[PDB]
């Protein structure tokens, strides 16, 4: 019987399918099948409630680990017994570079949240920083940002000269900026770029709209992930990535508890093949996304050029390249596990307002 993946499309999924699910399928002899969604919970506590779930394993925000494993949407893992040990026989719980944020969760990737413009669109002057995405002086017309306010509320503070520390024992220390005083900031800060004539935004919901805005000349800079740039990169497309307060965020896979494949085993199985040392090394012959294991990212080092044209070093390219660290802010997914309800009613009063005082 066929398992279920859901992910977020594009050259993600298409990264995933050939790094590791058609592999898996081909080993197994489990059909893996991709369904592409962009993010969230919605989805699949519907089919929950329906009782007619047809989802087995989910590509999740790290929050949504946290949040599924709470809600009893997904399988809280025994991990050294779940997943396989890395080739030397270092057990997962070892090899995966750090612990896991929610029982529910196994790594896959790492990626980052930067900004882009078009090299051959923007002009003669180049954005160097994040301050440069907020500055409409400087730089005219639209930016495309994300629907949510997760990653816009970080991003916009440290354009504020707020700091962030990056990674460290704790999370970033950007969070603790991030009380009710820090939020009505971060707020006041994308209400001000989205009502400015000379800017204004786009709010982008699927991973493939900030490089196609872009290419087509739509905003002048916009937000994204990180590989969904590289890959326009590499299809020719003269963008060029801003990693200044880029945000370094985890990836994850979760198991869907009563999805087809639950039951019978099947769907751990697949997950267990596609989160292997040799799975998670191989999406990265395709995307510039970083494998969570210390066996895949020892792997894809030894084997550069390890993109798959033999040719082009993806190590320089990746969210955890020194170079593109310099000025990095980690991602924290308790914190928006616990307050992106609050914080959404103010961020989505915030759009309505943007609207609401729209002239034609
Ligand atoms: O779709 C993408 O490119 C990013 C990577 C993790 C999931 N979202």
């Amino acid at each position: 019987g066929a398992v279920t993946v859901v992910s977020w499309g594009g050259a993600y999924t298409e990264s995933q399918k050939l790094g590791y699910g058609d592999p898996t399928a081909a080993k197994l002899g489990i059909p893996v099948n991709w369904v592409d969604y962009t993010g969230g919970l919605s989805e699949i506590k519907a089919q929950k409630e329906a009782g007619a779930i047809t989802w087995d394993i989910m590509d999740v925000y790290a929050k949504d680990t946290i949040i599924g494993c709470d809600e009893g949407i997904f399988h809280e893992f025994d991990f050294d017994k779940d997943f396989l040990p890395a080739p030397d026989g270092t057990p997962a719980s070892q090899d995966f570079f750090t612990s896991m944020p929610s029982k529910c969760a196994v790594g896959n990737i790492l990626y980052s949240w930067n900004f882009a413009y078009n090299d051959a669109k923007i002009g003669d002057k180049k954005p160097k920083s994040i301050k440069d995405f907020f500055n409409t002086k400087k730089f005219p017309g639209k930016r495309a940002i994300y629907k949510g306010a997760m990653s816009n509320l970080e991003i916009a503070l440290v354009a504020d000269g707020v700091k962030a520390s990056g990674a460290q024992a704790g999370g970033d220390l950007l969070y603790r900026k991030m009380e009710g005083a820090g939020i009505d900031r971060a707020l006041a800060k994308i209400k001000k770029l989205c009502t400015d004539p000379n800017g204004g935004c786009v709010f982008w919901n699927a991973g493939a709209q900030p490089p196609e805005l872009l290419a087509n000349g739509e905003v002048v800079m916009a937000t994204g992930w990180n590989g969904r740039f590289f890959n326009a990169q590499m299809e020719g497309t003269p963008l060029v990535q801003v990693w200044d307060a880029q945000i370094l965020d985890y990836e994850y896979f979760a198991l869907v508890k009563d999805g087809p494949g639950y039951a019978d085993g099947s769907a751990m199985k697949v997950l267990a093949e596609m989160t292997s040392t040799e799975g998670l090394a191989g999406s990265a012959k395709y995307i510039a996304y970083a494998p969570w294991r210390k066996s895949s990212i020892a792997i894809m080092e030894a084997g550069e050029p390890w993109f798959k044209d033999g040719k082009t070093n993806m190590v320089p390219h990746m969210p955890t390249a020194p170079s593109n660290l310099k000025s990095h802010i980690l991602m924290n997914p308790d914190y928006w596990a616990d307050n992106q309800d609050e914080i959404n009613e103010k961020w989505e009063a915030m759009k309505a307002g943007l609207h609401h005082h729209h002239h034609h």
